């Protein structure tokens, strides 16, 4: 009941990658039960990025996620209060993305506050020479462990001029309150960037979500 089956969300993101310190605001909108998103994403500080905006977009909502009945949708039922969530992903070269996010829903919308620090990207490697082309659809792999719900995920970018890119992400969430944890299961996701202008200052992406038993 209180989450609708339409709801829009508002998000903040301040980072630095290699050091280059920006800010981003946005908003998005979607159907949380069927693990619909989009958003619309502006640099409002440190544009242009001079890095790739895939190592963002993940960055920018796990309330809508479809979830079958009988799998616990822990973090829609952590509302309105919300939760945190803590990733970690370390790229195949080397590179890392830390990233602190808090959820929460406020005035009828959901308010998402993300803070990020990516380091040690080759200068020569393809997020700082902006060649990468896009994620592959993921699975990631869920658990509770601790009175959180960790996830796992081996993603996949795809290059410009071919090839992939990995990293292992790591991520634990943490509902605001207690509320039902769910058992093992695997949420399979697919994020697009559906719309950008030249230089990615403004940036729209849709995501799909849906968990399923393992």
């Amino acid at each position: 009941a209180i989450i609708k089956e339409h709801m829009r969300f508002k998000v903040r993101m301040e980072g630095s990658v290699n050091a280059h310190e920006f800010e981003i605001e946005g908003e998005g909108e979607g159907r949380p039960y069927e693990g619909t998103q989009t958003a619309k994403l502006k640099v409002t500080k440190g544009g242009p990025l001079p890095f790739a905006w895939d190592i963002l977009s993940p960055q920018f909502s796990k309330a809508y996620v479809k979830h079958p009945a009988d799998i616990p949708d822990y973090l829609k039922l952590s509302f309105p209060e919300g939760f945190k969530w803590e990733r970690v992903m370390n790229f195949e070269d080397g590179g890392v993305v830390t990233v602190t996010q808090d959820s929460s829903l406020q005035d009828g919308e959901f308010i998402y506050k993300v803070k990020l620090r990516g380091t040690n990207f080759p200068s020569d490697g393809p997020v700082m020479q902006k060649k990468t082309m896009g994620w592959e659809a993921s699975s990631e792999r869920m658990y509770p462990e601790d009175g959180a719900l960790k996830g796992e995920i081996k993603q996949r970018l795809k290059l410009k001029d071919g090839g992939h890119y990995t990293a292992e992400v790591k991520t634990t969430y943490k509902a605001k309150k207690p509320v039902q944890l769910p058992g093992a299961y695997k949420v399979g996701i697919k994020l697009d960037i559906t719309s950008h202008n030249e230089d990615y200052t403004i940036v729209e992406q849709y995501e799909r979500a849906e968990g399923r038993h393992s």
